[PDB]
RNA sequence: CCACCCCUCCCACGGCGCGACCGCUGGGGCGGACUGUCCAGUGCGCCCCGGGCGGGUCGCGCCGUCGGGCCCGGGGGGCCA
């Protein structure tokens, strides 16, 4: 009787991210700046 | 028409310090993610700037030059005029 495909009206979206950004350069170049003043510091409280 | 004496036009090229324009670019603040075996650090989206730099566009001031304009225009020597 009626095959025709009626499409679902796309509603406005608030636009939130859930999913997690690429983590850029500066912030990968600095974690492993942190993780080698972490681990000196592991030290130099340790002897 | 040119050598002589001031001034004046646009165009060309080079220099120079200035305006008005896309990038680049430390710090102040919203907003959110994120990191580190101390509370400390790092991008990020709207904007704000304290700046400078050239790229070229675009528009100036002034200087350069046996410059180009039938050597623009106006106050003795050579022209197949």
């Amino acid at each position: 009787e009626n095959p025709v495909y009626e499409k679902k009206p796309k509603r406005e979206v608030k636009k939130k991210r859930w999913n997690r950004p690429k983590m850029s350069l500066a912030q990968k170049k600095d974690r492993v700046a942190q993780k080698k003043a972490s681990f000196l510091r592991a030290q130099e409280r340790a002897a």
